[PDB]
């Protein structure tokens, strides 16, 4: 792909953290801390799961930004509505605002409802996200394998704000805490 020119500088927004994620001093990295990181409670952070969401809002454009998942078992990745639901049980499905992909058991899926196999002979270490907000399309690439296409969202219906959206994924295996890291343009 030639997206790389569309790169945009992502910043991780603490407020809306799960309450047990530890977000770097940059706002570059996050990763899933051993205990409640002593922060108070608010109507925006994540309540079930270990998900954050970037501090850019988009309504226009197009937007290219890269993440590392390097020795993850478990993660899932993409944008969403500025206003998904926080608290609670949820499935990440664009009819609740989320355009997403994920490993989990080693197994690549789309967040499509019900989810979609995903084709990777390259297991990625970093996973490039494009936005057209005007063609409604959200595309993920396999960065490991020289850009190669992982999956397209097409005909989306954003109706608002878009957001960066991140989950680091659960560690009870030991295997997992690994952080997830914006990569520098
Ligand atoms: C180890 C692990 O991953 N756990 C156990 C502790 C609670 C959970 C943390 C993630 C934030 C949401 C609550 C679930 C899952």
């Amino acid at each position: 792909h030639h997206h790389h020119h569309h790169m945009v500088h992502i910043t991780l927004d603490r407020n809306t953290a799960n309450s047990w994620l530890i977000i770097s001093k940059d706002r570059r990295q996050v990763r899933m801390g051993d205990t409640h990181q002593n922060v108070s409670d608010n109507k925006e952070r994540f309540s079930n799961y270990p998900m954050v969401l970037g501090a850019q809002r988009f309504s226009s454009g197009k937007m290219y930004w890269e993440v590392d998942v390097t020795q993850k078992e478990a993660w899932d990745l993409g944008v969403c509505r500025d206003s998904v639901q926080r608290k609670g049980q949820f499935s990440l499905s664009p009819e609740n605002g989320f355009w997403t992909i994920w490993l989990w058991q080693d197994s690549y899926e789309a967040g499509t409802s019900p989810q979609t196999t995903l084709h990777i002979q390259v297991p990625p270490c970093q996973i490039g996200i494009f936005v057209d907000y005007e063609a409604g399309v959200v595309s993920f690439y396999n960065i490991t394998d020289h850009g190669s296409l992982i999956y397209t969202f097409s005909e989306c219906v954003f109706a608002g704000p878009l957001r960066p959206f991140f989950n680091v994924g659960f560690n009870y295996s030991g295997g997992n805490a690994a952080p997830l890291k914006l990569c520098p343009l």
